[PDB]
Formats: C-alpha cells, structure tokens, sequence
C-alpha cells in the first residue's frame, strides 16, 4: 500500500504549501495531464506538463483561492496506479465552495511519474456566481 | 467482478445498448454529473438517478454521434472501480480526443454510485 501513501502525502503537501515534500513526491520529468482550463499561450489544451509546470499552475490557482484545500474522499489502488476522488473546499470572498476532483496517478519508487486530473469547475462557479 | 461491470458499461454506452445499461445501473443509483450537465431543473452539484443520467447521455450521443469512449486504465479495490477513458470522434471533419475520469461503486453487479468528469474545454479547443 505504498502508492496510496504517496498520493495521500501529495494532497497534504499541496494543502500545507510544502514545496520540499512536493518535489520529493513528484519526479521532475513526471508527465502531468492537466485539464483544458489550465491550457495557455505556451501549452494548448491536451499538452502534458512536467512537475514544475504543474506546480506553477497550482501556485496561480492558490493566489486566487488562498484557503483552497483538497481532502481525499475515496482512493483505489491496483499495482502502481492510484485513483482518487477529492473535494476541493474554499471560500471566494466569504462565500464557501465545494468542488469534486478526480485524479489518476502512476507511482514508481515512491514518486509520481504520471498524473491525470480534472476538476468540476462549472459546479464551483455555480456555487459562487 | 466490479471491473467487469464497468467494462460492460462503457461497451454498452458505445453500442447504444439501453437494455444492458438498465441491467448494469440500478434505477436508484446516485449519479454525480459535472456542473456542465446541470440545467434549469437540475442545478449543478445535484445528483441524478439512472434515468436522469441516461437522459443526459442520450443528448450527448445525439450531439456527437460518432463519439466512442475507450477504457484506458481501470483500478479496483473492493466495491469501488475507477477508470480513465478517452472519448474519441470526428465532429464535422475535425478529430477530437478528450480524457474522462470516472469512479463507480458496484454492488451485486450493478452500479449504485458514480462520479464522472470530462475534459470538455480541451475537446472544444480541438474542434474550435
């Protein structure tokens, strides 16, 4: 049950802003598949990122939603593959939101080497307005 | 096995096989669809039942008649199955390829709870 621990560790490290642990748990050359909403001028939607590209998107999001946290609700593991359902919880200027995240991660030697994630942004925006 | 149920589900969606869909999904299943699937009568975040889900799926099928969903990775622990799928098609001459992530609870060979989200923004970027 090591890969499951890696992924649990990841979301805790994101919540705490723990860069050292994030960089331990994600390989520098990991293949990160972010959703189309995270696409920009340099990465069109569908283009994979590396670790530091992912951590860059995370930091941008955190600037807008400084109290946003992810809690793991369900986790399943088979071999080196871990899938998770999380709930992202925060407030936008005093109005609380609650958004589902679904993730799939490949772990090798206790490091994430591939990751897919999508968030239910439309539901979050419905809650805020 | 629960893995077999979920593999059967996506095959049944691809084939348009309503009979098998209704066998594999309990009528009272709790279906958590993304906010894009919300409307005037069912606000974003409100769970649906099977027939509500199959209603949204029929609209989606009618809109992208050549779309297929292929299970790429499947993980199982107990009664919980997660899948990564790729939805593929060609919409009016433009090919598209979009990730779907799903999580399903299976009991007695039927889906009783389901969460799904699809990377719609990437799909729309590929078409326009």
């Amino acid at each position: 049950h090591q890969p499951s621990d890696t992924i649990a560790g990841l979301y805790e490290a994101f919540n705490s802003g723990d860069l050292e642990t994030l960089r331990e748990l994600i390989a520098p050359d990991a293949v990160i598949h972010l959703p189309g909403t995270a696409g920009d001028a340099e990465h069109p939607p569908g283009t994979p990122r590396d670790r530091e590209g992912w951590l860059g998107v995370w930091q941008f999001t955190q600037a807008f939603f400084p109290d946003m946290t992810a809690t793991v609700q369900d986790i399943v593991q088979t071999g080196d593959l871990v899938a998770t359902r999380c709930v992202a919880r925060g407030t936008h200027s005093g109005r609380p939101f609650e958004m589902t995240m679904l993730n799939m991660s490949r772990v090798r030697d206790g490091r994430i080497v591939e990751h897919w994630t999508i968030s239910d942004n439309v539901t979050m925006l419905a809650q805020l307005g």
